[PDB]
């Protein structure tokens, strides 16, 4: 009975010149340390590897420590590999085999009662003979986000669609998302598939009481099954309530939600995040500007379908021009409390300019409890073609120049909305942290009305049938040219190993 | 080994005119039934009662169905009983002992392999005699919240704290408060005290303050508070601040708690009610004068509307008990243009809690019922930019009311404890005025933290284990019609048994 343990790109590339693709990803290799030598005594475990894998480890680790060497190889010699470096007491002499079933029977005859688990360590020719013979009962696989140039390539198999889009080997652990050397990945396992509390319980048992995501999952260290598990959630015990547009809904109030920003970027990856949308509408929320136009004429026609005539009169408001979203969002960022004409006015130096003093409090006094920004105006509501729903962000800086945020939305369209609003705020989290000299730590998403829309149910019962892909990196491009929150343009961002699942279509109730 | 079961006001009362001192409590009822009568078959279990117990009972419910019924007594004979009323098919017939060595002798003597569990029932002779000889492994109580008149009395034992203010009974298990009939209580048990290879990957990836660790099921819903102060300072982070005091802060913290039963008044600390129920009809009233609290004993305000504290916030124009335009106001008035604290603002801003209300009333699935004191193009005029700034309201199928409150800046120590209060009360009476059932608080913590000087005080009060919750009760409901008919008077809480106050100063 033995487990593969490797590290792949999404198109299952594991190297190149008899070397690894990537740069070092030191949490990896702790990984790979950690699950090869851990026993429970008299024991050790052993490690299976092909000739070029023992080739491409240098001098100063080969043999791998505490485990026994097994090298399989007709060319090289176990003399060879003695003759290479003097073997160190205690150690196991490396042995070599001519095939994997040979290495197998080695390990079952000489290596009885002295070995514990067997790991098959690479390359190729070793992974796919142990595919073939179906002796695998577990896959150790860590997910390189990043796409590299490679010439190896570990198999194709049953399951693979943990790696990108196309007995069998399903997902019993999926990590958090990792960062080493501006590289993102994550951690799977695999698995070949095909009177102390006694009298407390009765108590217990008449105070105790269908929708999962992935259910086979059992560790779920992935930050997207906060989302995953929240539509479940609304699905199962949420009410069925009438709505505004007439759709149907299935709500729940004051759920939660938290990512982690100083590793990879909660882009979701369980459906493709329309990631130019929200950069071009955080920018745009950022110039204070209130024309609609200009996100569409850009391909971001998001708010189209609120800013026509027909629902600007169905709003009360024939005076506003098509594409008038009123005094919304970056207005009131920009220019609290300032009186509104048109989109076509400057109000440079009206209002409140919010951003600039969370930014400069943030720079010079970052233990203030006062770093808050609203666009909640109940004077400009009903001059709006919509009131906000996200409404309010705090910011808060810790002991090590961390920046956290928390955003508040009062209305959250699950299906459509959500994935969207964390990656915007997320993504302004960076972008303020940048600019004060601070390192991302925390987005913390309070949200209110927590609905799916009834069209939207069988759209996301398919997507919880998708396992989550490691997270991205978002890079801040031009670093030193930027200083100021209104300096960043839509050029200064790259993203980097976003492997998400096949869009989703959802129509957005009007 | 033997389990008492058991239902107590808080003065350890349980009897009065061989009958029960309170209304019907249904939910206690079915615990009583579901515990004694339980087991995994070939068994029953036994239960043991005095005679004035069994007396007490009314002759249909007698003996107890489906458990053998051992009644102690000298005087009453098991031919009375025998008599009393036909014996039913498949039942135990029910046994009568002299005293409770006896009952249990008779136990071991003829009824080894027919009974499971043992229950002492009642009522003052038999929970006496079960201490005294030290049988008693568990204790199954009840705690009803409100006094009520009572001639009998469980015996005073090591670990009645659990009851009320002063071998061990120490609780594992503190359940959430229900309600039955206008009396509020829990559930309470005591105990006598004196994918594998999924693994090596867990372990990599890994890397001390706990409140009350003996009680294992944590069902009450002040455990959040409690857990909250012990995860701060096991896993926050030591800061400066403002007021110079030290400080431990997490950031953007969660709680939730019903209103349906009964009202989170935390109990492992007294609560100033006194002092929220003042201080938020003085919100209601767009009241922007601390002196009017001052006045009425709830010196709340003081400390920040001072000659010196008005003017390190660079007001000298403010007469002193003049918050700005604080909470009240922009309640009432969002956005009107500010004076002092003695101008009527009738008519000007807008009055966001009329709206809120008015929208519960004529449009409960709108998504915008909210009202915010945040107003950044005031917060310079204000003698304390509001930490309480936001909340938000929700109508579900039943007519049922929750309310969200969003703060920016929590002083669990403090602070915390009288907001919970003040926002479900706020609930409570939206939720009367709008023919609404008030159902859930949910809390949204920001800056979450504890100074630095609290600390100690606070870890004595994770030593106390919560007391069921009060429940508070409108008064003169069909006088009141509008929010702004509450009076200080209109309001009862019921049933309130807290730990005694502990002294902490505010970060001024
Ligand atoms: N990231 C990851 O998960 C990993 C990546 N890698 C990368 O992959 C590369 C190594 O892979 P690869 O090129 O396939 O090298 P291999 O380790 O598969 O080397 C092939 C050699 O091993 C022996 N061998 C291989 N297959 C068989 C077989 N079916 N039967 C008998 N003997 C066999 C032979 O030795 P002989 O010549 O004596 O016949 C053969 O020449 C390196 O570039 C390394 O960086 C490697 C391991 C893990
Ligand atoms: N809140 C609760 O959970 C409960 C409350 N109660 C309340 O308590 C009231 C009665 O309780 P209480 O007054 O204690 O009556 P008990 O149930 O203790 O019965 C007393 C009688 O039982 C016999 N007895 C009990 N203990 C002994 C002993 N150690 N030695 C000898 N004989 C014994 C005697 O019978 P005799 O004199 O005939 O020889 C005695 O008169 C009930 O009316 C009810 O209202 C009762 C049960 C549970
Ligand atoms: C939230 C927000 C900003 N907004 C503004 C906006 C305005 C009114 C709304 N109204 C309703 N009912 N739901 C919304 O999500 C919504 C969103 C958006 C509007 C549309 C799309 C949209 O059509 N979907 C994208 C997919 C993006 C995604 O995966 O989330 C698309 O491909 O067109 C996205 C965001
Ligand atoms: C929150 C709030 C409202 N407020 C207003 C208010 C104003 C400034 C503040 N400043 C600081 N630093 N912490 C606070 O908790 C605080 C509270 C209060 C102020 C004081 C007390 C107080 O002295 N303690 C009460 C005990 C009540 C309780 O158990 O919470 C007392 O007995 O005097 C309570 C509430
Ligand atoms: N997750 C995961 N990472 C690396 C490996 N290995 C691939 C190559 N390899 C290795 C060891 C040490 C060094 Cl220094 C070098 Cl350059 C390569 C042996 C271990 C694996 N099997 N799985
Ligand atoms: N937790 C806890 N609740 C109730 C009881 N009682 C059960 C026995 N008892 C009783 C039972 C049923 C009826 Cl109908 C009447 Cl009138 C009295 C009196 C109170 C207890 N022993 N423990
Ligand atoms: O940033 C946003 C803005 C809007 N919505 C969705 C949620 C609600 O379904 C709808 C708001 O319209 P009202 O129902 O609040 O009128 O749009 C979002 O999810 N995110
Ligand atoms: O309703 C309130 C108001 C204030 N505070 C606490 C939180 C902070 O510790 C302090 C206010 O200080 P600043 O927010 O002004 O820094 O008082 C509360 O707990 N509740």
């Amino acid at each position: 009975p033995v487990c593969l343990v490797v590290a792949m790109t999404p198109k299952r590339g594991i190297g190149i010149n008899n070397g690894l693709p990537w740069p070092h990803l030191t949490t990896d290799f702790k990984h790979f340390s950690r699950v090869t030598k851990t026993t429970p005594a008299s024991r050790f475990n052993a490690v299976v590897m092909g000739r070029k894998t023992w080739e491409s480890m240098p001098r100063k680790f080969r043999p791998l420590v505490d485990r026994l060497n097994i090298v399989v190889s007709s060319s090289l010699k176990e003399e060879d590999i003695a003759a290479e470096k003097p073997q160190a007491e205690g150690q196991q002499r490396v042995r070599v085999c001519a095939s994997l079933p040979a290495a197998l029977s080695l390990l079952e005859e000489e290596y009885k009662d002295s070995v514990d688990q067997i790991f098959v360590v690479g390359g190729a020719g070793l992974y796919e003979a142990a595919l073939s013979l179906g002796v695998a009962s577990h896959l150790y696989i860590t997910r390189v986000a990043r796409e590299f140039p490679c010439d190896v390539f570990f198999p194709a198999f049953p399951g693979d669609d943990i790696l990108s889009n196309k007995a069998t080997y399903r997902p019993i652990f999926i990590s958090k998302t990792f960062s080493d050397n501006g590289v993102p990945y994550d951690f799977v396992v695999l698995e070949k598939r095909r009177s102390s509390a006694a009298a407390i319980a009765p108590v217990l048992a008449w105070m105790d009481e269908l929708i999962r995501a992935v259910p086979h999952v059992h560790f779920r260290g992935h930050e997207e099954f906060q989302y995953l598990d929240l539509i479940a959630d609304i699905i199962n015990n949420g009410r069925t309530m009438d709505d505004r547009t007439g759709v149907g809904v299935i709500s729940k109030f004051g759920c939660t939600m938290r990512y982690s920003l100083d590793q990879a970027f909660p882009l979701l990856t369980t459906k493709r995040v329309f990631w130019k949308g929200v950069l071009e509408e955080l920018l745009w929320f950022i110039r204070g500007d209130t024309n609609a136009n200009h996100l569409s004429e850009k391909g971001v026609k998001i708010w189209d379908k609120n800013v026509t005539r027909e629902f600007l009169d169905s709003r009360n408001l024939p005076h506003r021009e098509v594409g008038d979203i009123g005094p919304g969002y970056g207005f009131q960022w920009r220019h609290f409390g300032a009186a509104y004409k048109d989109m076509h006015t400057d109000y440079t130096g009206q209002g409140v300019d919010q951003l600039k003093n969370v930014i400069q409090m943030l720079r010079t006094n970052p233990t203030d409890r006062r770093m808050l920004m609203t666009a909640w105006n109940p004077a400009a509501l009903d001059e709006m073609a919509l009131p906000p729903c996200h409404l309010l962000c705090q910011f808060y800086v810790n002991d090590q120049k961390e920046l956290s945020c928390i955003m508040y939305q009062r209305s959250c369209d699950v299906g459509l909305g959500v994935p969207f609003n964390i990656a915007s705020y997320s993504l302004l989290t960076l972008m303020v942290a940048h600019v004060c000299n601070l390192k991302p730590k925390e987005f913390i998403h309070f949200m209110g009305n927590t609905h799916v829309y009834t069209n939207h149910v069988e759209a996301l019962k398919e997507q919880l049938r998708r396992e989550p892909r490691p997270f991205p990196i978002v890079n801040i491009l031009n670093k030193e040219r930027i200083k100021e929150i209104d300096d960043f343009t839509a050029e200064d961002f790259e993203v980097v190993g976003y492997v998400p699942h096949g869009r989703i279509q959802m129509e957005m109730a009007v």
